[PDB]
């Protein structure tokens, strides 16, 4: 088998990308967050705190036929951006692009952090990391990804995020079509529950690329890309008039500037960022200052390749028995 969903920008930054799920029978179609960086799917619902709903489309297992509590079963995930929710688990019927799961673990939330409910578009997460970081207690529960590996025509899914413009999750197959060149494959460490990788180095704009190793997670879910304080100095000290902000929380830059692409590192291969992707606009309404896409890792424990990178990629994500990662351009 296989599936095919477009996945949506929620907003004019990319700031995070939606794809339509479909839950339950009769679907319910909600708009999930694909998150390489995470292991669960949860979603707002009917069982949600009413308050901490406002405007997400909510799942309510009461109306799906094939929906079945799962006794005893709890949740509570924290993230790295401070967010978290919580709730209890059913199992239903789970659609992606055309590709059924049955029996996946549906975890409905009774309580989300203020962020999730100040973002109406995003109606709950659906991870994609390995099911070891899955946070179901007292019985672990498998991702939709691992449910499906075994009926999918390869064992793989693929990320194409676009840049101010929709893209793809494909599961169980490569379309030859969306990229161009070779994919370049990778060594991935499972150790830690993500998408872990090391990149071969790097370059800012037309600059000579530094090889050096920098391990890292391949992370959907999140927006930016976090690299070593080193790495990130060297751009941002191309462009002038950039500053780290302590009050801001990071890199800012001005709004006039014209930003260098940033190339990393895979393998022998280089995928190149353009310098547009790495705009996240005014600091507040009207500013003159504008935030980063390039930012420092330090104090988060781990690099992150976020959306920034990913999207200037073809990634596939290989759930053979021994995972990688591999990366085109596109």
């Amino acid at each position: 088998s296989t599936g095919s969903a477009t996945t949506t920008p929620i907003d004019s930054l990319d700031d995070a990308y939606i794809t339509p799920v479909q839950i339950g029978t009769p679907a319910q179609t909600l708009n999930l967050d694909f998150d390489t960086g995470s292991s669960d799917l949860w979603v707002f619902s009917s069982e949600t705190t009413a308050s901490e709903v406002d405007g997400q489309t909510i799942y309510t297992p009461s109306k799906s036929t094939t929906a079945k509590l799962l006794s005893g079963a709890t949740w509570s995930i924290s993230y790295g951006d401070g967010s978290s929710s919580s709730g209890d688990v059913y199992t239903d019927t789970v659609s992606v692009g055309g590709l059924t799961v049955t029996g996946q673990a549906v975890e409905s939330a009774k309580k989300v952090s203020s962020s999730f409910t100040e973002d109406s578009t995003i109606d709950g997460l659906l991870g994609l990391a390995f099911s070891t970081l899955n946070t179901v207690s007292p019985t672990q529960q498998k991702t939709f990804f691992d449910n499906a590996k075994a009926s999918l025509d390869s064992p793989v899914f693929t990320a194409d995020l676009g840049y101010h413009a929709p893209g793809t999750y494909n599961f169980g197959f490569i379309d030859t079509t969306a990229y161009t060149g070779s994919i370049t494959y990778t060594a991935v460490s499972t150790k830690q529950g993500f998408w872990e990788w090391t990149s071969t180095g790097y370059a800012v704009g037309s600059g000579t690329f530094k090889s050096t190793s920098i391990d890292g997670i391949a992370d959907t879910g999140t927006t930016l890309l976090y690299l070593p304080a080193t790495v990130v100095s060297a751009y941002w000290a191309q462009v002038s008039g950039a500053k780290s902000s302590s009050s801001v929380g990071g890199y800012v830059f001005p709004c006039s500037a014209t930003l260098p692409s940033f190339t990393f590192g895979v393998g022998s291969a280089r995928i190149v960022i353009p310098g547009d992707y790495i705009d996240f606009g005014p600091i507040s309404t009207g500013s003159s200052s504008c935030f980063g896409g390039i930012q420092s890792s330090a104090g988060i424990g781990i690099n992150i390749f976020g959306d920034v990178a990913l999207k200037a990629a073809f990634v596939v994500f290989n759930g053979a028995t021994t995972p990688t990662l591999g990366f085109a351009s596109k």
